[PDB]
């Protein structure tokens, strides 16, 4: 109930909301049904639109008016945008050329330069380049301020897990709006972008940047505004609140526009009838622009023009239906579209079978344009499955196509050309940024980088201390021109232990056999100096990687590789190797096939042993450095220690095999020069962090060798290709992968073919950045080069994604 006969007299757009029965006149008040009796009369004006014309000068104030042409205006900061052009012979803001806003022109009272936010709904990156011509203001934003060719949201590419992602720095799966439509079964509630179960609280997790602010002293409401509010008094409400005295000011402000997105729906992300919104969204940013002008602020205030996803083309003839690959379609409930989301219909079906939905889904048409996961098989990179609102099974549909349940529901919601939601590194997905002021840098472009990163800068631009978030604070100092966060690297918790040799060969018995008896002190002394360390700086190039947690572990020098050995997980955390342009591949000689060696530095109790794996009739064992890339045939010696041997499936071996003997020759080739940290991830509760022991949930039968999830690798070159991995002098290049170790490769339709027609396309999808190896191992990498360490935190933010222009 809304006792609605109270006034909104002197109220317009308060930014404290007044608690109920008691009407509201803030601007939510609508999206509730609780405005005042007299809210539009007052609040939303529209009498003679919204821009002065010759004949409004001077005008005798007249309150019904949108907006002032009066000489009182300016004193009442609620003058048309475009008043000092019209009236006082003043230019558009467009029109000046750009000059360096070297420091903060500020009126006085000013406490901190103002943060406006503009978020743009569905505005595609390559909008920037392609509508350039008819966006003047935000053309001029992006060439004077500081840029991204794009910015990559995060998944699923929709608009609330953005927007509310943009808020609070967090992933979807932390902060809860996993979706625009969800269903949580632990409150058994449904969330929708219509209606009113969304404005509850509990849905909303994290902490946004207007509580971050609040909390810490500096003003801020919330970003949402109500649809029917439009543009024009949106941004003349923001200009009213920024003429507000100093104590009742905000330090940050949003507007939001549903354009270009609402159109893109319609017609396409390219369509003719598209050009319009976008000369439109121009004119409200140039009226901000010039608004800002008059109130003197268009030097002073920090303004981010940034989208929340892209747009593709998508049509309802591109649907794939589930009614076409399952019997029993109707025991499951289906969230559709350019995602799925899939759970049982009821929960007292006990007939009810995730394994038996999959294997019904899986390759069953030859260009089948959607592919099933169990959200724990997702490629990591997502972070879409430590939520109870994100369903077991998932479906990543193709870019352009549509899943539904049966042909019904598509006739029964072709209106549609445009939609997103698609895999986050898909080109079309991608969205835009500008930052515009004088904490920006001045004509200056910068790498694309994600949406989880600007909570950490919108908190330096404010002086707020950002609440617990996934962006690495530090590695977008490079966009600014002051107020960096100086971060330091993490301290160490666990030091190695550096063994010699303690164990004679016959305290081992693990089953194991190598033919390698066969037998100069020449070559003697430099074998120990390999055991010493001697080769370290050639493997080991950027320090070796600080374990982050309380751990026992060797350190373990070779001729060709240097690792971190477990002594709790009888595996290496990580293995560093470096393999030259001019490094030959070899074959594993016939002899040593099945050969595996005892390490004499690591004690029987803490090796794996063979015999596990003999009796392990699903479980197979496969090297993290490659014998392959062995320097010499003494050298390969080394590759068949036990302590460089890692439990893998065979159908994960195909995978293993292929990148080690193929393709880390190519990338040496290609790139001048690698070097490579493998090691395994554990993974078990997909929560994307480290497991301890207690938490593993498969051992190599028999054993206490844990089964890992998956298995990274780190490809680090120099950018600068014309030097060579091991002798660079300037910034560095790195690729890296989290690879899924599953013991079938049914995620790869075409593996009953050649390794070559398949294996990579699989690593590219599962393509990662340094950080996500980081979470998921407590290790922290590159801890010795010639670099600054934000310029380490940007490479460890980096990811490669494979996508074309
Ligand atoms: C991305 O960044 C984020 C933010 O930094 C990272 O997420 C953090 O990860 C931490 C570790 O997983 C986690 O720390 C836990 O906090 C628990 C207290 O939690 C509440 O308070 C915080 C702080 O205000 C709040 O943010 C939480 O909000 C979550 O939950 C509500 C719903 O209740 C949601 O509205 C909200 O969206 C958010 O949900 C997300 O997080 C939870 C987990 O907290 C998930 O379950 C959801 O799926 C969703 O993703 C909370 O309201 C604290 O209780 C925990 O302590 C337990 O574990 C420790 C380990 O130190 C153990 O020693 C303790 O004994 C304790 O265990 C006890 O409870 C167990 C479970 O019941 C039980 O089994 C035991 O036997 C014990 O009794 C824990 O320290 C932190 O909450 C989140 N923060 C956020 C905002 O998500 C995230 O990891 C980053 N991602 C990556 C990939 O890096
Ligand atoms: O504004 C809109 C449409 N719209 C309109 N009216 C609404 C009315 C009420 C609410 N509630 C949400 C939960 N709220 C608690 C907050 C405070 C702490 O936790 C979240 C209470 C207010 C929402 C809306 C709403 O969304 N769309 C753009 C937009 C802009 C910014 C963001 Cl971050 C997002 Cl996700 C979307
Ligand atoms: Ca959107
Ligand atoms: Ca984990
Ligand atoms: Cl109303
Ligand atoms: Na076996
Ligand atoms: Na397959
Ligand atoms: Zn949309």
């Amino acid at each position: 109930w809304t006792a609605t006969s109270g006034s909104c007299k002197g109220r317009c757009f308060e930014l404290q909301e007044v608690g109920p029965p008691d009407c509201r006149c803030d601007n939510l008040c609508k999206s509730y049904s609780s405005c005042c009796h007299d809210f539009d009369e007052l609040c939303l004006k529209t009498a003679r639109g919204w821009e002065c014309t010759k004949d409004r000068c001077g005008e005798v104030r007249n309150e019904e008016n949108a907006c002032h042409c009066s000489e009182d205006c300016l004193s009442r900061g609620d003058c048309c945008t475009n008043y000092q052009v019209v009236c006082k012979g003043e230019s558009h803001w467009v029109d000046d050329d750009c000059e360096e806003i070297k420091v903060p022109e500020c009126p006085a009272g000013f406490v901190r330069p103002p943060l406006i936010i503009f978020s743009v709904d569905g505005f595609r990156a390559s909008y920037m380049k392609k509508g350039s011509k008819v966006m003047p203001n935000i053309e001029k934003l992006r060439s004077c301020g500081t840029h991204a060719p794009y910015m990559r949201p995060v998944y699923p590419t929709k608009t609330f897990p953005n927007l509310y992602t943009l808020a609070t720095g967090l992933y979807p799966e932390s902060h809860g709006i996993v979706g625009n439509s969800m269903y949580d079964p632990v409150f058994d509630a449904s969330f929708h972008l219509r209606g009113r179960e969304k404005f509850n609280h509990r849905w909303w997790g994290g902490q946004p940047l207007w509580i971050t602010a609040t909390k810490q002293g500096v003003r801020a409401g919330t970003f949402f505004w109500s649809v029917s509010i439009p543009h024009e008094r949106r941004i003349l409400t923001i200009l009213q609140w920024l003429s507000l005295p100093d104590n009742e000011r905000p330090s940050v402000y949003a507007f939001y526009s549903e354009q270009p997105d609402f159109s893109g729906h319609k017609y396409g992300p390219f369509g003719p009838e598209m050009t319009n919104p976008l000369r439109e969204i121009d004119k409200t940013v140039g009226q901000l622009m010039d608004g800002l002008k008059q109130l003197r602020l268009h030097r002073c205030v920090n303004v981010i023009f940034v989208g929340d996803h892209g747009m593709e083309d998508v049509t309802c003839d591109r649907t794939e239906f589930l009614s076409n690959y399952l019997t029993n379609v109707d025991d499951i409930t289906l969230v559709p579209g350019t995602l799925g989301r899939i759970r049982a219909k009821s929960i007292n079906n006990s007939k009810y079978d995730p394994k038996t939905i999959i294997a019904a889904l899986t390759c069953k048409k030859p260009d089948q344009h959607f592919k099933p996961y169990m959200k724990q098989h997702l490629p990591k990179r997502l972070h879409y499955a430590n939520n109870r609102r994100i369903e077991d099974i998932h479906l990543l549909v193709d870019r352009r196509w549509h899943v539904a349940r049966k042909p019904l529901d598509v006739y029964k919601k072709c209106f549609f050309q445009g939609d997103h939601g698609f895999d986050n590194k898909v080109n079309s997905m991608q969205t835009v940024f500008v930052g515009y002021g004088p904490t920006f840098k001045y004509r200056t472009k910068v790498p694309p980088f994600e949406n989880i990163e600007l909570y950490n800068v919108m908190c330096d631009l404010l002086g707020l201390k950002p609440a617990p978030n996934n962006g690495t604070h530090g590695s977008l100092n490079h966009l600014l021109r002051t107020n960096t966060f100086r971060p330091t690297m993490p301290d160490e918790v666990s030091r190695p232990n550096y063994p010699g040799i303690m164990y004679l060969q016959s305290e081992f018995d693990l089953g194991c056999t190598c033919d390698d008896k066969v037998e100069n002190k020449l070559e003697e002394l430099n074998k120990r100096l390999h055991t010493k360390g001697s080769t370290k700086e050639r493997h080991l190039l950027y320090g070796r990687p600080a374990v982050l947690y309380r751990t026992s572990y060797d350190i373990l020098y070779h001729t060709d590789f240097e690792s971190g050995y477990s002594e709790i997980f009888l595996m290496p955390l990580w293995t560093s190797y470096t393999i030259s342009k001019q490094a030959e591949v070899s074959s594993i000689p016939e002899h040593l096939t099945n050969c595996v060696r005892p390490d004499v530095r690591v004690s029987p109790g803490f090796s794996q042993n063979c015999l596990a794996y003999k009796n392990d009739k699903q479980m197979s064992y496969g090297f993290l450095f490659p014998p392959y890339l062995s320097s010499s045939p003494e050298a390969k010696y080394d590759a068949f220690l036990v302590t460089n041997m890692v439990p893998m499936y065979p159908a994960f071996k195909r995978v293993w095999a292929y990148f080690q003997r193929v393709l880390v020759k190519k990338y040496a080739s290609e790139r001048n020069g690698v070097n490579v940290i493998s090691g395994p991830i554990f993974d078990y509760n997909y929560d994307g962090l480290r497991d301890t022991e207690d938490e593993i949930k498969q051992y190599v039968e028999g054993s206490s060798i844990p089964v890992p999830t998956h298995y990274y690798s780190i490809i680090t070159s120099c950018l600068d290709f014309t030097q060579p991995a091991d002798k660079c002098d300037g910034p560095l290049s790195v690729s890296s992968f989290i690879l899924p170790h599953r013991p079938d490769n049914d995620e790869s339709c075409n593996s009953s073919e050649d390794e070559s027609k398949w294996v990579e396309e699989l690593m590219k999808m599962h393509t990662a950045r340094v950080r996500d190896i980081e979470h998921l191992t407590g290790l922290d990498f590159y801890r010795k080069t010639s670099r600054s360490y934000s310029e380490i935190l940007t490479l460890k933010t980096y990811l490669h994604t494979y996508e074309s222009e």
